[PDB]
């Protein structure tokens, strides 16, 4: 029989490298998870569990539980919607929305969005990796002490409102190139703002970072490289896209998104392809010399997109057939979508115009809101 998870998660803290996600894989395919002798000497297997969103595990002698049975579709959301603090909202106001677009695509290829500005700090995917990022730190990093990161916008936005409500000081470098919300909002938030209007990326900062990090003291919790965003997004964005599909009753052949830690491509990729492998990811390459907002092109280096074993295909897209995909989502939806989402519903289209794609239901996951790029949405129109 089953124990709260939650008096477990000292294995966050100790618990090394990717060998645990084979037990995450097997879990998820067998749909069922085995009786731990002792909970406390399987560290792997109850890691394996929390990141593919157990609340209980199984204890004692034999009994294998299924994935039900452990928690993995509990309902989180209150009826009412309801909260006690925003920190309580971001946990338990999930899963985010899934959508049915009415946007036509060729060969059978049925499209929803998954509306990542549904979280409430940034607006956007970067509060997940954020709140779990910020959440591990609390047990280890005294209060008040300064965590900082490099951004393109939402990242920081979200590091910012959240290392503020754990009691954390907060500090952004963004490229001058980073759109408004991201340079201003962290200070409205609290947060100390470094730009470098020379800096062409975002990655191209890192250097800076680690070395005023070295002077200063500070914790870089570096979003590119922390294990904790593809957790956070193991357990919330990927299990949400099978819990949302199975309970949708939806014929999931596939996912399409973005890619810029690759955080959550990265778990909603591998999380779906441990369940049924035949499962695609389509992901966007922002076709060379352009720029998309908070996203890049796969070799200028991502963690878990290389290191896990996930089957992928990209297809390049260009700013402007990215913007080209906000203005048919908004016309069609009435959704306002930011740059990265049009580009992953872009990505999506471009394959089913091929004729890859094996006709069914499609999720797209939505980085965030077009309200926030009102000049790239501008300059779509004219
Ligand atoms: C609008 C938008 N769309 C897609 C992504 C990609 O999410 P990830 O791959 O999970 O980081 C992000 C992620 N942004 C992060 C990472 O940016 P970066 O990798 O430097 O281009 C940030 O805000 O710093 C985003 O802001």
């Amino acid at each position: 029989a089953l124990a709260d998870i939650s008096g477990y998660l000292d294995v966050l803290d100790s618990v090394r490298g990717f060998s645990y996600l084979e037990n995450a894989r097997e879990v998820l395919r067998s749909g069922e998870a085995r009786c731990l002798g002792n909970p406390r000497s399987e560290p792997e297997y109850v890691k394996a569990l929390y990141v593919i969103g157990a609340s209980r595990i199984p204890v004692g002698d034999g009994c294998s539980h299924t994935l039900e049975e452990l928690g993995v579709f509990d309902i989180s959301v209150p009826g009412e919607m309801v909260f006690p603090s925003p920190l309580d909202f971001f946990e338990r106001g999930k899963p985010t929305p899934l959508v049915r677009s009415r946007l036509q695509l060729p060969n059978g290829v049925r499209v929803w969005l998954k509306l990542e500005w549904y979280n409430p700090f940034s607006l956007s995917v970067a509060d997940r990796p954020a709140v779990e990022i910020i959440s591990r730190l609390s047990r280890r990093v005294e209060k008040g002490s300064l965590v900082a990161d490099a951004t393109s916008s939402n990242f920081g936005v979200a590091l910012s409102a959240v290392a503020r409500l754990y009691g954390y000081r907060a500090r952004v470098y963004l490229p001058g190139a980073a759109e408004e919300f991201g340079k201003l909002l962290p200070r409205l938030l609290g947060a100390q703002v470094i730009v470098d209007p020379e800096a062409p990326s975002t990655v191209h900062l890192l250097p800076r970072v680690m070395k005023d990090s070295k002077n200063e003291g500070f914790v870089h919790v570096n979003q590119y490289y922390n294990d904790a965003n593809f957790e956070a997004h193991m357990r919330g964005t990927a299990r949400e896209i099978f819990v949302q599909s199975r309970r949708g009753g939806l014929a999931l052949r596939g996912v399409a998104g973005s890619l810029g830690t690759s955080g959550h491509m990265s778990a909603a990729a591998f999380y779906l392809q441990s369940v049924d492998p035949s499962i695609r990811a389509v992901l966007v390459q922002p076709a060379q010399g352009d720029s998309i907002p908070g996203i890049r092109r796969v070799e200028t280096g991502m963690l878990w997109i290389n290191m896990l074993d996930i089957s992928y295909t990209l297809a390049e897209v260009t700013l402007e057939e990215a913007m080209e995909a906000v203005v048919e989502v908004a016309r069609s939806d009435g959704l306002v979508i930011g740059p990265s989402g049009g580009a992953a519903v872009k990505a999506l289209a471009k394959k089913a115009a091929e004729g890859d794609l094996e006709p069914g239901d499609y999720v797209v996951v939505v980085p965030d809101t077009g309200f926030k790029y009102l000049s790239l949405v501008q300059n779509a129109l004219e």
